[PDB]
């Protein structure tokens, strides 16, 4: 009722963009749980569960987006940094930005 699921994680000079590898899930308008605060990212579609740390912040306001992808079978997440142009170090290192 809870399975960790693969993810990766690349960057830009504006974003972090999450991708969360899932496989036979139901949206609804109240199913998808994400929390994005100071350096924390949870995702939440049950049995699916994340919890992130960042080595530095991020922020939740217009631009963070969720998309679905039928083909990667995945959900891209796309969340804005705290300060543009603030690199994160250790993204290819996915294992270790579990909180």
């Amino acid at each position: 009722k809870m399975i960790t699921p693969r993810f990766s994680i690349t960057q830009d000079e504006e974003f972090i963009f999450l991708k969360i590898f899932i496989s036979n899930i139901r949206f609804s308008a109240v199913g998808l749980e994400i929390i994005i605060q100071e350096n924390m990212i949870i995702f939440h579609l049950s049995p699916y569960y994340l919890r992130l740390r960042f080595p530095h912040e991020l922020i939740d306001d217009e631009r963070s987006t969720a998309q679905y992808d039928s083909k990667d079978e995945c959900i891209n997440v796309k969340v804005a940094k705290l300060n543009k142009n603030e690199y994160f170090e250790d993204l290819d290192l996915p294992t270790k930005l579990l909180a």
